[PDB]
């Protein structure tokens, strides 16, 4: 309706340090292609980048922009393309009935195996469908729908995401596909081998739920330490089994109930031994003295047996089990002061020119329209684009140095600490 | 309290919290994440599930738990998937040990020590040592989160 405002919407503006180092300013208009990008991928990109051993992301935003181009490409096949169209703009409705089949399906294996919003409406159906055609008639059309779904839920991951377009070979690399495809492989398994297979797919929920992922983050990020741990621990079982067999196997004493003498000797051997350390010491809050035979003051070897019990409950129980926990609390530390100065800088930094905040102010242009309009991550991606689809013949000046800069793979022409608006 | 039951007095103590901000401050650590401890008690859930799944599927028998009966003095425990559920939910989360402390004592010579050894230990690992301990390490983060702001 509004040449002017038509214009103004498709135009954009960049900012190029020359060779002379002199800054200039490129008004380009914005590529057709660059419309087709999506703004999960953006956010993606954005809140993915990484800083490199300078601080600056920009060599990360331009590895990534061949792959933006493809993504921008598929994207422009897939509107072309409706059905598909349509069934991959409802990728999250497809993941939620899914988890909810299988929430449905656990719990109802829960409730009768052995067996011979709208989340209210669809148990009174499930109940009535339990009432009228029976349990296992239910959970065989609640699997069939799950198989169903699933199917319709992998096409449209496939249709979104596009890991196709970079290969098979990276397809298969892709993890969050394989996911998937094991998903539908239990879910089979589940409808047709046995039903307690749709146990697994209770998993979901982690892969669903971030906050759940980052608490587990803990647990994984050092997990090499806690097994490190585990192992120092197994050692030190090791010891104390070794101590025990030599002086104190008599002590070494377990009841047992027989299935159709209610004591068994438990430290003849030394393998043996080092189970029943390990299986019961390391479970026990007072730690192998429990189990060992209760010894009467009288008896010679009481303290023997005294020091024997407090070295295993300071040393061990006290000791080295805490230290695992300690390793987790400590994960949690880095984990969140890692997110928080992420956060920091992404807040208070531009991602091009990496200035702060504070330099902006009492100045005519504000950081807003800083970041907004004078040094825009996405006109400097649309840029790129426009150079690489333009003919060579057709570049202009800005452009034939910016082409010669990123054939030479320099990332000189970015604008690095610098503004034009700061200096006038 | 003044006129349906004297008891219904106790719920006032609950004025507590609202009197002093030290213990509001206090309860603001468990209250500002609770999503995530409620999120990691469904994960600990969820583990007791697949647990008792493979409890009912092969040690069905070993889930034999004492009685008291008000006026035999043993039941199984694991019948049905329900009762092995809420059987390993109630008592390996509440015991030090695990659920092999319920879990009947085995022999040397079964054939099934190796394999109940491996169960006890995998669920005081797994469950016990690391995901009970995740909602009090979360408690302490939050704790140090609150501290920082
Ligand atoms: N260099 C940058 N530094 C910091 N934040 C940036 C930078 N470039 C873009 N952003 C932010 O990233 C998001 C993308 O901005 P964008 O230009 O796409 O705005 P938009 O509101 O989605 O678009 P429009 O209003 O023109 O339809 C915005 O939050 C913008 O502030
Ligand atoms: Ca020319
Ligand atoms: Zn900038």
């Amino acid at each position: 309706e509004d040449p002017l405002a038509y214009y103004e919407n498709h135009t954009s503006q960049i900012e190029i340090v020359r060779q002379d180092r002199s800054m200039e300013q490129i008004v380009f208009p914005v590529p057709g292609i660059c419309q087709f990008l999506t703004e999960e991928t953006k956010h993606r990109l954005f809140t993915t980048t990484e800083q490199d051993e300078q601080g600056s992301k920009v060599s990360d935003f331009f590895d990534q922009s061949s792959f933006l181009h493809n993504e921008m490409e598929w994207q422009r096949k897939l509107r072309s393309m409706p059905l598909i169209y349509w069934f991959s703009r409802r990728m999250t409705l497809w993941g939620s009935i899914s988890f909810n089949l299988a929430v449905f399906i656990n719990i109802i294996i829960a409730f009768f195996y052995p067996y011979m919003s709208i989340r209210p409406l669809i148990v009174a159906l499930i109940l009535r469908s339990i009432y009228y055609l029976g349990i296992g008639p239910t959970l065989n059309i609640l699997g069939a729908l799950n198989l169903t779904n699933k199917i319709v839920f992998v096409v449209s991951f496939v249709g979104n995401r596009g890991t196709f377009i970079r290969g098979y070979k990276a397809m298969v690399m892709d993890m969050e596909f394989l996911y998937h495809v094991g998903y539908i492989l239990t879910s089979v398994l589940g409808l047709f081998a046995h039903e307690l297979f749709y146990s697994i797919l209770l998993f979901d929920l982690i892969y669903r739920e971030e906050t759940l992922f980052n608490v587990i983050k803990s647990v994984t990020r050092n997990g090499r330490s806690i097994l490190l741990t585990a192992l120092l621990a197994l050692i030190l079982v090791y010891l104390f089994s070794i101590v025990g067999f030599l002086f104190l196997k008599d002590d070494f004493i377990l009841e047992v109930d027989r299935l159709p003498d209610s004591t068994e000797r438990a430290c003849d051997t030394l393998l043996m031994c080092i189970v029943t350390v390990m299986n019961h010491g390391l479970r026990n809050g007072g730690g192998v003295g429990d189990i060992l035979r209760k010894p009467s003051k009288d008896e010679s070897l009481f303290p023997a047996r005294v020091v024997y019990d407090l070295l295993f409950f300071f040393i061990v129980i006290i000791i080295v089990l805490n230290l695992i926990f300690g390793v987790i609390i400590d994960t949690f530390a880095d984990l969140r002061s890692e997110k928080q100065k992420k956060e920091e800088i992404l807040k208070t930094t531009c991602f091009i020119c990496g200035l702060e905040r504070d330099k902006f102010d009492n100045k005519t242009v504000s950081f807003e329209e800083h970041i907004k309009l004078e040094h825009n991550m996405w006109n400097y991606l649309y840029f790129i684009v426009l150079v690489r689809v333009k003919n060579k013949t057709d570049y202009t000046g800005p452009e034939s140095y910016v082409a010669q800069m990123i054939k030479n793979k320099n990332l000189d022409w970015f604008p690095r600490m610098r503004a034009m608006s700061l200096v006038s």
